[PDB]
DNA sequence: ATAATGACGCT
DNA sequence: AGCGTCAT
């Protein structure tokens, strides 16, 4: 009973940007606040695919994916913002230079891991440890949670959202032990005091809004950072995971949303997260695998392991674009004209990345699609980076590929080519 | 005819 | 090393 490993040692935050690129552009652009507006790259095909949607305009059914023709018929009214285009292709530099602002602010309260463009995890255990010794072991005030929900609250014996938020914050507040140090519950109301702190700052100091999970893990912190976007937080605590788990379909648990969680779902027979419990790890490791087994036996017990790791930056750098259908390259100027437009964002953006960050990368790694493969990547050879040169290593990706071009002729290319990717990798310290 | 990325796992 | 999974 007590000989169970409860996982409630960390603290663990996921701060998500909402609508980021969206937000991005309506910094820029005042007219886009506060109305139905999406953002679109490459206008020709169906006025765009958007790729970001505000609040307003979901409500509408407005969803990434779209065309943006066909999203003007569900919201007349949307407004669009379009994508920089360079060199003939999209380029995500403003989005790029606006994340590094708001990883940077998280930077100041914790260390973080850059998850992607638009949100980090943070590792908060230390920083409410402090937080808890400043704290004498005076009570937590409603108003230091001023956007903050406890999931699974309020519940027992106002019908609008504010009021219910706070009647389910005071009943956590009103059950609180604010004396020990090392009760996880504390320690996990203190992480999201430090969470509203990071996220007016993020704010004040940006003009972003994000919501954000608290949790003990990564998986529950990004799960719970969903439950209440836009501009909110939620706590989910080790206590609060069987009611969430026991309705919880497996698709929505991080890394499940697959063929992973598609064969749990069809091996076992079942829906909810909460499920998986019955199984024994034995049991999941023989479907699952020896990791998975072991990783879904905690998991569906509200554990996880998998650290914050310290890594604000990127590992790669990397520049693609799609030919589709007819646009498929099908001469070899073509191709050698491409992989030099891309091999010129690649220099710009590793040249800026070593002033930056005091490093270079050591490798080139090339890919292609061919048209007619179902896979979406046909092929992927590394070469060596030693130039930061357009020239070179386009020439050098051309080589690294150029048997692939099985057309019968010299100047064709066949089947003609619907990708190209350039990618940095391998950095070492300069 | 989503498109542009970026991390991590398997062999 | 090259490929595949899952994500955002
Ligand atoms: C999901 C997704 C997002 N993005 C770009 C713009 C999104 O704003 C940026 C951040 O992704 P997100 O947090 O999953 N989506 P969001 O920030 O627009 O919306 P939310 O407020 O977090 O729901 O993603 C893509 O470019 N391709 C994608 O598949
Ligand atoms: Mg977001
Ligand atoms: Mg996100």
């Amino acid at each position: 009973g007590p000989h169970m490993a409860t996982g409630q040692d960390r603290v663990v935050a996921l701060v998500d940007m909402d609508c980021f690129f969206v937000q991005v552009e309506q910094r820029q652009n005042p007219h886009l606040r506060n109305k139905p507006c999406a953002v679109v790259q490459y206008k020709s095909w169906k006025g765009g695919g958007i790729i970001a949607v505000s609040y307003e305009a979901r409500a509408f059914g407005v969803t990434r994916s779209m065309w943006a023709d066909d999203a003007k018929k569900l919201c007349p009214d949307l407004l669009l913002a379009q994508v920089r285009e360079s060199r003939g292709k999209a380029n995500l530099t403003k989005y790029r230079e606006a994340s590094v602002e708001v990883m940077e602010i998280m930077s100041r309260f914790a260390v973080i891991e850059r998850a992607s463009i638009d949100e980090a995890y943070v590792d908060l255990t230390s920083a409410v440890q402090e937080r808890l010794q400043k704290l004498q072991g005076q009570p937590i005030s409603a108003d230091l949670l001023p956007s903050t929900y406890i999931e699974g609250l309020p519940q027992g014996p106002t019908v609008q959202k504010e009021g219910m938020r706070k009647q389910g914050l005071f009943q956590w507040l009103d059950s609180l032990q604010i004396d020990n140090l090392t009760s996880p519950d504390l320690q996990l109301t203190v992480g999201a005091v430090i969470v509203e702190e990071m996220r007016a700052a993020i704010e004040r100091e940006t003009g972003f809004q994000c919501s954000a999970g608290i949790s003990h893990n990564k998986v529950l912190a990004k799960l719970a950072c969903g439950l209440n976007k836009p501009n909110r937080q939620t706590l989910v605590s080790h206590g609060s995971v069987p009611q969430l788990f026991s309705q919880m379909p497996i698709r929505k648990i991080r890394s499940l949303g697959g063929k992973l969680g598609a064969s749990v779902i069809e091996i076992l027979g079942i829906e909810y997260m909460g499920e998986l419990t019955q199984f024994t790890e034995s049991q999941l490791q023989s479907h699952f695998g020896e990791k998975n087994g072991s990783w879904l036996y905690a998991m569906c017990r509200g554990i996880e392991h998998d650290p914050v790791k310290p890594r604000q930056l990127p590992k790669t750098i990397g520049c693609s674009k799609n030919f589709p259908g007819k646009t498929a390259l099908a001469t070899r100027e073509q191709v050698q004209w491409w992989l030099l437009q891309l091999a010129q964002e690649l220099e710009e953006r590793l040249t800026k990345d070593r002033n930056d960050n005091d490093r270079v990368a050591t490798q080139l790694v090339v890919s292609i699609r061919v048209q007619g493969d179902k896979r979406l990547s046909s092929l992927r050879r590394c070469c060596a980076l030693t130039r930061y040169d357009a020239h070179k290593m386009s020439h050098d990706a051309f080589t690294v590929i150029k048997n692939c071009n099985t057309s019968g002729i010299q100047t064709e290319w066949s089947p003609p080519l619907t990708m190209l990717f350039l990618c940095a990798t391998k950095f070492s310290a300069s």
